């Protein structure tokens, strides 16, 4: 259950606007937190997100997630973030700068590069020169929104980047 | 591993390419399941797979760099065939009202879990799948098919609510 939600370390969401519904309960794992929210069953709204707290053990679900407005992610330790797929826009806006998808695969079938690997390609698109830009795992991204839309170090070795293949928001 | 479940299935359903420049990777296999793993994990294919249709009958995978709505390729009816899309390339957020919407969501802004458009349980009503071709009443899926201002809906598998609108996000509203 809990691989079709994105994964981000270390971070959980507050909430500012306080009419957003919230549901805790101290759990065992987040792969528990992940079963509840899929199958959505003793929550009153649509689960888009939790956080699994690993210091208390308590799930947080939300009807939000890091890209809702009222909320802002802040680092801490002992949490992990988990968003619903379904809820990250899967699609293309102009150039893509702006796509925080889970896309880790080339236009022509390669898988990605992860951002943290100077292997097989050395590059300077590490996550701190571009904070804000999501450059985690291996996904595809379009840091400086450049023509093609998101892309990737390529893990061929014959091939540096390409493009992936991420359908514009205007294609269907 | 079996990541089959994550995918949007079309029963008795393949994809046919007009389009005749168009890619296809195939295989023969012992279970849907196989095709699945290969098409998640992206292996062995010269392209990026956004769908597979899975041959009962001839025991076939079938790979595609397209799904259902891509221009170029058509559905194609057959009893030994299902079709399954990946969720990453049928586009999650809404459009306008949504009538085109073709994702899975299919829970209300309420968290009630949506009733099947071919059930009238518990609800009787006449927005039957038949009655509204190309709507993609399928399934317990949150959908628009009148085109009204408020968004995908469904049927509620709540008794005491009969309808409620999804909580679906517009792709772009600035």
């Amino acid at each position: 259950t809990i691989h079709e939600f994105k994964k981000s370390a270390k971070t959980t969401l507050i909430k500012i606007d306080p009419a957003l519904k919230i549901k805790t309960k101290k759990v065992n794992t987040a792969d528990q937190c992940a079963n509840r929210c899929t199958r959505n069953k003793g929550l009153p709204f649509t689960c888009k997100a939790f956080v699994f707290d690993k210091a208390r053990k308590q799930c947080l679900w939300f009807p939000f997630n890091s890209m809702s407005s009222g909320v802002k992610k802040e680092f801490g330790h002992e949490f992990d973030l988990y968003e619903n797929k379904d809820y990250i826009r899967n699609c293309i806006i102009g150039k893509g700068r702006s796509y925080k998808g889970t896309v880790s695969i080339t236009k022509s079938g390669i898988k990605c590069q992860p951002w943290s690997s100077m292997i097989p390609h050395e590059h300077s698109f590490l996550p701190s020169s571009y904070r804000g830009k999501d450059l985690q795992e291996n996904y595809c991204r379009n840091p400086r929104g450049e023509e093609g839309g998101p892309w990737c170090f390529t893990s061929n070795p014959e091939v540096r980047y390409e493009v992936c293949d991420i359908p514009q928001c205007s294609e269907v």
